[PDB]
């Protein structure tokens, strides 16, 4: 086994770092100026602009398929240095990546060709959403006897009707509301939402993913799709995820990602399960920022003592946590990643390594960022340092993209529970 | 030995609860619609003008000095409960009793019956500060061989001259930045601020607290007294603790609280210590307003389960947690509160159970909001909850008063350390 | 609120103290000789005698009964500094007052009368022992739909049959297998132990409490009581908590401590609810062995160092953090114990601060004693310190009297889920 | 960046698993008769020899020296089954390893074959020791200023006289205590050992190391090399580590590993540094028995419940953890000893991956353990169940191979103290 990055990924890494260095870098100072988080997010527009420009758009697409994805290792490496110096439009970025992996994993050539055309293009802001969380929560979604997804669709003559509310998908609503360039819009199939999901069968039969275009709103009443509100955010201020409410929404036939049933729930749980094992990334790269700031401070202050703090043995212990943490977070996600790109593998065997990457990743990133913050003292919780917006940041990671207690936990243990259970398949096979 | 609260005790919480419910409620509203922290402090105005009108201020004054305090028992329970609904102006009070300690701790009836004469009067609206804390840190302040105090002062004829920066001291500047009605300057006695500290010198013997009023700095050149800044704070966005700047500042004689040394630096730790305990109830607050909506929450939402949330078991896990916390928390409080009142302990007694509460206390707040929020899920990352105003109030707790790692813990270390040191003093006596 | 102990308190320690270290400090010379448990256990009878003489066993039965109880602090008192020195002997002690509560607390006098009296006579060394652990576990022994018990009671005539399988209860076999002075077997009522257990009626109300004594067990054939086996435990290797089968077992009609139902579930629950408190007192026992111990060698060990390593920030650090937990623990244990004994209360609220207790006071003991030990560093893994006892047997604590994982968090969760759940009753009442 | 294992590595893999379950499974039934750790020990020794023939001993030994060690991975895969399985003969094999150690890291050729001849040739059951630790301590061994090693050697014509007590070093004594067949005495050089360390002088430019073969010992009087003492440990009761007395013991000059100063500092250094990254394995090793074990039994166990104790949250959560301080340490350690050949890094950097393998592995697989155990229940408690076993010899691992506290982290907290420190030079490079 080995660790040694390869030239691209080297470059991947360093052109990464000039991006956000002399782009992102220059986001803050035009949306710290804005009064909302819509504002906010269509502030970061140019940013995302610039993003495109770079080609991170065209590297969230596999090649095959007119993208310039190289792994998901380069991806891991790229987003960590972005989220290590601004979440926006990195955080966009990752949205849009989200919202293009189920048409980027389906089997239908002629559907990715005319869907994500718009994103290996290389110009514009195209963006991306993969519509699923909603109001009342998902993460019973597929729980035999309950309620289900409310958000439902029915096949009336050639073509889909959309009924129900979505919150929380990234992007989803577009810059300016009208709708997100694509959204895969996840469904329940219920030719009557009047009636309880049928106990008795499967929930994952029951679901269909619609694709939804700003083309597709427009042949619509105005009524028939509408933002109730926009999320003010603890962290992340800039990212829009907004309450969306389907009346009676017409979709064509031809936007069906695929045959509704367990395809199309197998293609949901597989791009929130790429998904979960790249959130990591991001949760390092916030981690690592608080990291490295509270590293340089303890280098570099004494706190009116007569040595650097971090000589002080309790400053050191919290800093080695950190540092620990970090680690052992990059080494999982890097495992995560190509397990996840291993064909010779099991489905079962790389969704469980995607929910330990995580579970931990995000869990550890938040204790070291408070950890930072301790041992820095007082002056971390002033606007002056980093610490008060990377503290909002990292709190959601635990807590989005399926949270850590309701889904992530539940989707491992039920891998766990399987009889043909194999606990170290992704190291040592079989 | 019990646990029964006295009829004083059971009102005291009743009139907490009716004040913050009725008065502290409304804060939000008038400072949310401010740009800067000193703007946001000033519309608390108001508010603590009905603190002090409800006797809130002079229940920080002994009955013997004047004022109404009854217990430290008392002051705990209605810390608990102001803290729970808004930290605003409730910290404004915690902030001008720790002003106020030094001189209610002294034994001057001189001094006492003249500076504490405004605070319980009843009127106005009279904020007290202890500035201590420096712009270079504080923690190492005591240390042998150490730059010490960066605040320096040195007697001229009839009167002391003060020299240095403070940074941090709560409405240190007062309401319009003309200084608090008292504030109580913690500096090193130094006769050429040019030279460093003696380092064959013990730091302690060579402290002193000078009283400083609206007038003494009236009575200066306007640039012997001027605020360099106001730190925006990640949370409690109400407070005030800028950065002051003394430059030939001339105090009279009269204002020395006592005798410069040992007695001085007594004061200011003892002062420290009580505040230290009373920590505990600000941090418990926080974190019960957390636990409480979490449970409320998990009690009544499914989400989109087919039971509440809180008959899973990892959700019912975070919430026992919870419970475990603020339950050991608030006893640690009333154990500490009490031992500072048992005039039969030594002061290294009550010194160590003071540094126990504040470290304990704070550090499991922070994971008790976490916790809940994780209980909860996504909606608690909204600002519709009070979650996210909660985590960045709490994480100030275990850095604030004395942070944990750099001076807390050292504090008590030093007395574990001694020959002396009598583990369970406070409980199956000495 | 008033944490200052009573004379009678103060002399409860006193007296505990002094059995410890005058008898207590004998066992281990006698029962490591031994080369099994059960030997072990026999091994400590000639101390269980002093405990007898010494009041011990007359103090678990309240004066109304003919008893010396003081209180349950005077009781969480004695039960710390007992397994501060040594767990033999003591947790026989323990096991007994288990075994007499349910009698304790049941109402009929004349059944108290008859079989308390070999424990209030201060005589020979009368064993008691709650027989409730199964082979199979318990943790679901009330889940409606599951089996239940395996231990079965059929009323046959005017006597009862009992059949099934016990394991754990404490001494259950009394010093020579042929039975405890008193046994108090916990039993779900079956007319035929062939058939599983009616899924459509509630399992508490099938229970009944049969007690057994060694005449009880002489009055039946010879392999109708038998001991299978005597489990080799990781630590408290001189307890007593055998295999046992019955097969056919009589027990008199008399013998019935009370109507089979919820109100012998009852009885069951509140005694476990009241151990679950006192508990806590034996965790703090060991924990504070291993805190003292680690204390003292760090004020006068350098480690080949120029300084006593209780100057290591890390070291003292963990000291710090294991004072903090025994400090917690302690407060939590006399608040619950408190809790329990005031009629004023709810039994809801008392049962809930009884499982905060106990999985807060385990859980956190095994912690203390871990930081202990590397804290002391690698000596504090030979024999010739008594840390590698400290951790066998402070293990134990958060598995048994009801594990927290399966019972006592459930219990705890159930009573959370209630409508009608007041947080903080036992503190500020309803 | 890859994880795949080659052809080789799985064969080393499944190597010592058939090692493992045909030997030394087979050395409990032989130890566990035994009074004594010395007699425990000995009893090893068939196990040992067979080890030798299997070429486990020779696989110590880099090829280039003529062993046939493959590489530091296919050393962690070994380990992790062996430790799995039985930690006895295993730790034997990881002592000799150290011991050899210094020997394969210096540059020397003819000492190498020389004293490397015994442990290629593949017949007897060789032992090797690298004696460092002493009675007083060593974790500040290298402080300047402080006493410094109390095992002193001196130069006295053309050859070295020892003197001073080594306590820990593996198998130090050999199997009949009279030496093994190679051991590596660190020695701090001083003309008069009754006089105090020169505080002036760097303690690492004093470090000597000598080399000591039983010939040596016969070489020199019976009262210069004796045995004191074999103590006895809470886990791991099979392995010797001897309390000597060295007294006026003769050892040729050039049976000197190197030339006294960094070089040999440096030495001891990269060999405990390559310890602490293989302990790691060991670490896995042990934790992985105690988290398959509580997994198969939560999936074939109801615990009296209705179904397998795995669909319970609380008891998924406990197995979950485990699995997350598995995955991340089996990382964390191949990420390490792969460092540790890199010959791009320097030292510094290969340094502070080590410390961080060794403390994050050992801590974590403490918890692991516990986790287990209270997920599995009160059966994990007894000696029927291989826990109580476990939970003993998981406990030495953070406190052994210099502990955690007050060696490994204070060696990182002094690599990230230097100026020019990269934090992630392993992964991202120089
Ligand atoms: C993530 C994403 C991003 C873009 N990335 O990818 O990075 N986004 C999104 C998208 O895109 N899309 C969608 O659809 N979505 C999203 N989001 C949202 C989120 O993700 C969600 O919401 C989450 O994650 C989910 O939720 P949760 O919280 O997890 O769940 P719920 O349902 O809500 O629940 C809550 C709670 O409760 C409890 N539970 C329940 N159930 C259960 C439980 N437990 C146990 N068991 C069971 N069964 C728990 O506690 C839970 O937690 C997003 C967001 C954001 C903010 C952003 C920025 C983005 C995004
Ligand atoms: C608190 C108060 C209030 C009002 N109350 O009472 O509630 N305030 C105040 C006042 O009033 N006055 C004064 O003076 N001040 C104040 N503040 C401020 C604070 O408190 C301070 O600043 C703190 O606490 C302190 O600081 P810290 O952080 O703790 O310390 P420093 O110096 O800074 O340091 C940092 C760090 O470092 C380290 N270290 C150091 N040293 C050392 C260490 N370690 C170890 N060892 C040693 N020796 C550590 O890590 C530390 O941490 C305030 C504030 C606020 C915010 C408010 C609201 C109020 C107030
Ligand atoms: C405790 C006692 C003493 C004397 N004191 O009091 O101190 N002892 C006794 C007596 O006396 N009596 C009786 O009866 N018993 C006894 N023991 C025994 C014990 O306690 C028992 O066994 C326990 O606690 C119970 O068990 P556990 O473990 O807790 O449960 P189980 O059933 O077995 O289970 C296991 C496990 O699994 C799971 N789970 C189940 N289920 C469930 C779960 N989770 C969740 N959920 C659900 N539902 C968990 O993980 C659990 O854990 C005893 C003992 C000993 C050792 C001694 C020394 C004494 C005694
Ligand atoms: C390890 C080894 C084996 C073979 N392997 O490799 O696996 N072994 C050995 C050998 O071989 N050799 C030698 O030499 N040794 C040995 N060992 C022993 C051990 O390792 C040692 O001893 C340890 O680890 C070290 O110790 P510690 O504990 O770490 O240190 P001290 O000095 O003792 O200390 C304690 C304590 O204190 C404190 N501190 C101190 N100092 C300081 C501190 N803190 C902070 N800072 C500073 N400066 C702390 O707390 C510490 O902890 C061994 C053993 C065993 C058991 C085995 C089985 C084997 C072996």
């Amino acid at each position: 086994v080995d660790f040694k990055l390869s030239p691209s990924q080297l470059e991947a890494r360093r052109h990464a770092q000039a991006f956000a260095n002399t782009v992102l870098t220059k986001a803050s100072a035009e949306y710290s100026t804005q009064k909302d988080q819509l504002s906010r997010f269509q502030a970061t527009r140019p940013f995302y602009r610039e993003a495109v420009r770079h080609g991170l758009i065209k590297a969230q697409v596999p090649i095959p398929l007119g993208g310039t994805m190289e792994s998901l290792v380069h991806e891991s490496i790229i987003l960590e240095e972005l989220f290590a110096v601004e979440p926006a439009t990195s955080i966009t970025i990752v949205a849009t990546a989200l919202g293009l992996m189920p048409v980027i994993l389906c089997d239908s050539p002629s559907l990715q060709e005319k869907f994500l055309k718009p994103f290996i293009s290389g110009e514009g802001e195209p963006l991306a959403s993969l519509m699923h969380s909603e109001p009342n929560g998902t993460a019973n979604w597929l729980q035999k006897g309950g309620p289900g997804l409310q958000t439902t669709a029915r096949k009336v003559g050639n073509e889909w009707v959309i009924s129900g509310e979505k919150l929380w998908p990234s992007n989803s609503g577009g810059w300016d509301y009208k709708g997100a360039d694509l959204a895969c819009v996840v469904c329940r199939v219920s030719d009557d939402p009047s009636k309880p999901q049928d106990p008795n069968v499967d929930p994952a039969t029951q679901i269909a993913v619609l694709l939804v275009t700003r083309e597709t709103i427009a042949n619509n009443k105005k009524d028939a799709y509408q933002i109730l509100g926009e999320p003010e955010l603890a962290g992340h201020i800039t990212t829009s995820g907004p309450h969306t409410r389907f009346t009676e929404f017409h979709v064509p036939h031809e936007n069906l990602l695929c045959t509704p049933g367990l395809k199309a729930q197998g293609l949901v749980e597989t791009a929130f399960a790429m998904s979960a094992a790249l959130v990591g990334a991001m949760a390092i790269g916030t981690a690592r920022a608080a990291f490295e700031e509270a590293l340089v401070f303890a280098k570099s202050d004494t706190r009116g003592g007569s040595k650097h703090i971090i000589e002080h043995q309790s400053v050191a212990d919290k800093l080695i946590d950190c540092k620990i943490r970090l680690e052992t977070s990059r080494l999982l996600v890097w495992k995560a990643v190509t397990t996840l790109e291993d064909e010779a593998l099991e489905w079962k065997v790389k969704l469980e390594m995607a929910m330990q990457t995580k579970i931990y990743t995000t869990d550890v990133a938040v204790e070291c960022v408070i950890d930072a913050m301790k041992a820095v003292g007082m002056k971390s919780y002033a606007k002056d340092m980093s610490f008060p917006r990377l503290l909002n940041e990292v709190m959601c990671y635990p807590l989005f993209d399926g949270g850590n207690i309701g889904l992530r936990r539940r989707q491992m243990q039920r891998v766990m529970a399987l009889e043909d259970y194999e606990p170290w398949a992704a190291t040592y096979g079989s």
